[PDB]
């Protein structure tokens, strides 16, 4: 409710737009994607990132940047190159930071 809540809500509506199928909506679990949770040690979504936003834990634009960015990464590391998963990490990271530098 706050006005840092309100930006980041409207940042974090036209991230999800961004990954129709929800590849990045909710955690990825070892179910899903073989041996995750022994590969990535800092797991990230929008789902979760919804959650710090109510509950108040970004205090900053760069905070809730630097959540996107581990989102991204920790699919860029997990998934191979050739894969879905790694190239709408790449696009949207990069949609990301030029909406959230304009
Ligand atoms: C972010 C990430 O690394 C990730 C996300 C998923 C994922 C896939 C689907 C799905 O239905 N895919 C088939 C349509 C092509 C649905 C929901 C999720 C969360 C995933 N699956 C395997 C390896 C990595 N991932």
């Amino acid at each position: 409710s706050t006005p840092i809540q309100q930006l980041l809500e409207h940042f974090l509506r036209q991230l999800q737009r961004k990954d129709p199928h929800g590849f990045f909506a909710f955690p990825v679990t070892d179910a899903i994607a073989p041996g995750y949770s022994m590969i990535i040690k800092h797991p990230m979504d929008f789902g979760t990132m919804k959650d710090k936003i109510v509950a108040n834990e970004y205090k900053s634009v760069t905070e809730f940047k630097a959540d996107f960015k581990l989102m991204c990464d920790n699919a860029m590391t997990y998934n191979r190159p050739d894969t879905v998963y790694y190239k709408l990490a790449k696009k949207i990271l990069h949609a990301g930071f030029k909406m959230m530098s304009k």
